[PDB]
Parts: C-alpha cells; sequence; structure tokens
C-alpha cells in the first residue's frame, strides 16, 4: 500500500507497525506489489537500507529476482533486479546480503547489463571483486556487445580493468559494432590503461566505421594516444600519416587551434617525403567540391608554411582531410561540415553556409539521428555505453 514508501526511505519501525498487525501469509503479497514499477525490496536495495533489506527478505524472499524501474542520474532504468541496483549504487554490504540469500549474480536489466557491469561503470572496485568471487561471468555483455572490460576502460577505471584482466577477461572481445577495449581507451584518453591492455597482446583492429584505436583517438582529439600509437610498431607508416593529418583536422574544427593543427600536419608531411625512394603522395578525390570552395589538399612542405596566415584555407584542408580519411558515413564528417557552415553563417557568409549545409545533407541522404539540427537545438544508451 504505502509500505512501499516505507522501505524506500528506510524507516523500519514504521514498516513493522503494519507487519505485526498483518497476516502470516498476506504480508507476502503486500511486499510483492509493484508500486510505480518497483518492488519495496528493489528500492530498499537501491538506497542502501541494509536493515530494511534483511528484514524484508526474512519475511518473504519472493521478490528477490523481480526487476523494475529504478532511477539513476535523473533517467529511469527498466527491469533492474535488486542485486543490480545495489551494485550500481555502491552498497557493498547490501550486495553481500542479497548474495547470502541466494540472489542470482547473473540476473540483468533489459539492456542485458549484469551486476558486474553496473559496478564497473561507477568504479566500485570492492563490489566488482565480490561479484567475481561469487561466480559473476566476466564475458556477459550488454545487448550492444559492450563488456565490463570495455566500460571500465571507457570510464578510466584502471584498478578495475587491471583486476578483470587478472581474473582472465578476454582482452580482444568485440561488440556488435566492432568496438574493442583498445577503442574505449582511445576514446577516453586512458594511455595507462591502453598500455596495460597491450601487456596482454591486445590486437588493434578496425571497428565498424573502419576505425583503428589510433584513428578513433585522432577523431576525439586525445593527443596522448596518438603520440604513443604513432611510435608503436603495430601501426604502419601510412596509418601514422593519416592519423596525424586527421588529428590536425580535429585541432582545426574541435579544438579551434590552428597552430597545433599545423604542427601535426608538418609532422605528417615530413613522413610523406622523408624517404625519397618512396614518396607517399596525397590521394586525389574524384572531383572538386563546391562546398569546400574547390580546395585541394596541400602536397608539399612549402604549401604548408603559408597556411598559418590563411585560416580559411586551413578550414577547407580540415574538411578535405576528414572526408578522405573518415568518409561520408562517419557521423563526424557531416557534423563538422555543418559546424563549419554554422561559423560562416555567424560571420555573415550565408552562401558558404548554405552550400556546406546542402552538401552535408546530400552526403547523409546518399548513404546517429541525435545530430539533426532539431535535436542539437532541443544519448549514450544509443551507443551502448550505459550502465
Amino acid at each position: 500500500t504505502a509500505v512501499f514508501n516505507a522501505a524506500r526511505d528506510g524507516k523500519l519501525r514504521l514498516l513493522t507497525k503494519l507487519l505485526a498487525s498483518k497476516s502470516k501469509e498476506e504480508v507476502s503479497s503486500l511486499i510483492s506489489e509493484k508500486t510505480n514499477g518497483a518492488t519495496p525490496l528493489l528500492m530498499a536495495a537501491r538506497y542502501g537500507h541494509l536493515d530494511m533489506v534483511e528484514f524484508l527478505l526474512e519475511q518473504c524472499s519472493a521478490s528477490i529476482e523481480v526487476g523494475g524501474s529504478v532511477n539513476f542520474d535523473g533517467e529511469t532504468i527498466e527491469g533492474a533486479p535488486p542485486l543490480w541496483a545495489a551494485s550500481a549504487a555502491g552498497h557493498l554490504k547490501v550486495v553481500q546480503s542479497l548474495l547470502n540469500h541466494g540472489a542470482s549474480v547473473n540476473n540483468t536489466t533489459l539492456t542485458n547489463s549484469t551486476p558486474l557491469r553496473a559496478a564497473c561503470f561507477d568504479g566500485h572496485l570492492e563490489i566488482v571483486k565480490y561479484l567475481v568471487e561469487h561466480k559473476a561471468d566476466l564475458e556477459v555483455s550488454n545487448r550492444h556487445g559492450h563488456t565490463c572490460l570495455m566500460i571500465s576502460c571507457y570510464k578510466g577505471h584502471k584498478e578495475i580493468a587491471q583486476y578483470l584482466l587478472e581474473k582472465g577477461a578476454d582482452v580482444n572481445r568485440k561488440s556488435v559494432k566492432g568496438n574493442t577495449a583498445l577503442h574505449d581507451c582511445a576514446e577516453s584518453g586512458s594511455l595507462d590503461i591502453m598500455k596495460m591492455l597491450l601487456m596482454y597482446c591486445a590486437k588493434m583492429e578496425k571497428d565498424g566505421y573502419g576505425m583503428t584505436p589510433l584513428l578513433s583517438a585522432s577523431v576525439t582529439g586525445h593527443t596522448n594516444i596518438v603520440d604513443f600509437l604513432t611510435h608503436h610498431a603495430q601501426t604502419s607508416k601510412t596509418e601514422r600519416i593519416n592519423a596525424l593529418e586527421l588529428l590536425g583536422a580535429t585541432f582545426v574544427d574541435k579544438k579551434r587551434d590552428l597552430l597545433g593543427a599545423l604542427k601535426y600536419w608538418k609532422k605528417a608531411m615530413n613522413m610523406r617525403y622523408s624517404d625519397r625512394t618512396n614518396i607517399i603522395s596525397k590521394p586525389v578525390p574524384q572531383t572538386l567540391i563546391m562546398a569546400y570552395d574547390y580546395a585541394k589538399e596541400v602536397n608539399s612542405a612549402e604549401e604548408l608554411e603559408g597556411l598559418i596566415a590563411d585560416p580559411d584555407e586551413m578550414r577547407m584542408q580540415a574538411l578535405l582531410i576528414r572526408e578522405r580519411i573518415l568518409g561520408p558515413s562517419h557521423p563526424d564528417t557531416s557534423y563538422y561540415i555543418r559546424y563549419r557552415g554554422a561559423v560562416y553563417a555567424d560571420s555573415g557568409n550565408f552562401k558558404r553556409c548554405i552550400n556546406l549545409w546542402k552538401y552535408a545533407l546530400d552526403m547523409q541522404q546518399s548513404n546517429s539521428s541525435l545530430l539533426s539540427f532539431a535535436e542539437l537545438f532541443g544519448k549514450r544508451l544509443l551507443l551502448g555505453l550505459d550502465r
């Protein structure tokens, strides 16, 4: 009835007032009642009321595996059992108690997120170890194929990632979109974790977008990952050049730092022309692009030194570089075409703005729906990066 708000907030004396003036068998169905999606035990465990939890189990352990709505960071998560909620929130003693009463360490939310995964999200090292020691399966992933190892590297949790690897987590797992734990390290800039995965011979692979961890780091702008990986023997000379040219474009468009962009473009131009036996010349696109003002990529160290006095030329180089390396189906390509058009509109160049926006629209229509104009004006559950 209202004994659901009782367990939700922890007052055990309020609850037991009704549990004495109750039935030895219909106290059962009062606690097994979904009040706004959640059982009373689900909310006692969500909010860490250890004594509320052990009293409710000693009455009736029927709701121990039933999941419902629970709230985290404002948003509501569905089908979450009590052990899961206790581990997302960090209540270790609750977790230890639910297991003592035979809760299933493997029962998941409807995204197929295990108790282990939720504990690794928020960094609860001491819950993670207890779950693993109570036979949690390290390799159960969510419905996108994202693992506990991937999420703990994406979040930067070095100690947790280290423990999972010591317990035998497969370092080369791939999600359904081809993401490996080395990609998550590249996206979060966790160089120290990336080095630790390489101690287990983690293989660098292209994901669905065709991104290696190196290219993923040049996209998100993590220069520590790019500097490390472009001196790693598992990346070829051509992949280094492209990663540095892509990183420069990211400097232009995301970091708004044209001096750092040139530093990376010069580094790349030198490697192209370092070995005079074998020139590595820029590929040639099928046609010149009106939205790019018909620019073409610089092809020599000399065309590079004039660019710093030409911010507009650098912005077109960045777009050429990004369309060449990432291609038309990568969301950042049309995103930064639109952003560059937006900057031109804000400076009065409505024709350049419109031609850029026309092109970005023709691009995505001849081939990530949270990057429309309407949605940018009005997020990670779409990518499977959620709890």
